[PDB]
């Protein structure tokens, strides 16, 4: 069930990446150098970056002249195993012992912000975890609305900011201080949503870390970037910059229901070394998905 979610996901590239079995049927020895142009072909049009592709098309072939691959099974499962490897290389939230724990969500327009914190917040009270969410995105005056609808759904307590023009340092550093002296396991904040990463935007990240840092030692805990999984490759350049400026520490991918760009998911994580942790397969609020590396990879090769 939670399996099949990501296997409808990424169906489309599935059935793209599919193609490599029929090839495969007409390996041998000889016409290693061939199959494997036709594979690397076949990975680049799924959206696995040029640098992995080459990578994992070199290993196979070197596996190939070695003799340690003898059949086109054998390379399919080893490709599979080079694609596992870069990306299990912890995807789960890493909150300690510590109350409380406090987690930042950042990113721009269009993939799923707020909507995914709402949708965590609703998972972690599933569990039994005391939440307060934070209603840092000061910029967007309709997310900070979707945020109070959200608390009301979830059940939980919700700080939100005086006025249209207000800090969202301030508004954070105000939620996590309530957090700890009213003993919350955790405090969820939002922080500002824009069409596209500016000096601005950067700015207010690291004003909110800090703001956190000052009133819990260690905080936040972690930095969830979400981005629309379909911006495909387009993604990378974008949680670089958050990465190098911010310091993220997790991604969330949303919006990855019926995708052909699945490659993508590898790419990300093989160059920044950030794990994928959550995956939005649908519009539902269950389809917030604990990333699961190896079923992934079964759902986009098998
Ligand atoms: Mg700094």
């Amino acid at each position: 069930s939670d399996v099949e979610k990501v296997f409808s996901g990424f169906s489309k590239t599935r059935e793209n990446l599919a193609v490599i079995d029929e090839l495969l049927l007409f390996w041998n020895l000889a016409e290693t150098d061939r199959v494997l142009d036709e594979l690397e072909e076949a990975l680049l049009v799924s959206d696995f970056g040029p640098k992995i592709t080459v990578r994992i098309v070199e290993r196979l072939r070197e596996d190939i002249m070695s003799g340690k691959l003898k059949s086109g099974s054998e390379i399919k499962d080893a490709l599979k195993e080079s694609v596992l490897e870069m990306l299990a290389k912890k995807t789960e939230l890493q909150l300690g012992f510590r109350k409380p724990a406090v987690i930042m969500i950042v990113g721009v327009n269009g993939g799923g912000k707020t909507t995914s914190l709402g949708k965590l917040a609703h998972r972690l009270k599933n569990e039994g975890t005391k939440v307060l969410m934070a209603a840092g995105d000061t910029f967007r005056a309709a997310a900070s609305d979707q945020l109070e609808i959200w608390a009301e759904r979830t059940g939980c307590e919700i700080v939100v900011a005086e006025g249209d023009k207000a800090k969202a340092a301030t508004v954070l550093s105000k939620a996590v201080k309530r957090g700890k002296e009213e003993g919350y396991d955790v405090v969820l904040c939002d922080t500002s949503g824009r069409l596209h990463t500016n000096y601005s935007l950067m700015e207010e990240l690291i004003a909110c870390k800090k703001a956190v840092g000052k009133i819990v030692s260690g905080a936040p805990n972690e930095i969830l970037l979400v981005l629309d999984g379909n911006t495909g490759l387009n993604m990378l350049p974008q949680a670089r910059e958050f990465n190098e400026v911010v310091g993220i520490t997790g991604l969330i991918l949303t919006k990855l229901d019926g995708s052909a760009r699945g490659g993508c998911v590898v790419s990300v994580v093989e160059e920044l070394g950030i794990p994928v942790k959550f995956i939005g397969v649908g519009e539902a609020v269950e389809d917030l998905q604990p990333f699961d590396p190896e079923a992934f990879v079964n759902a986009i090769f098998s």
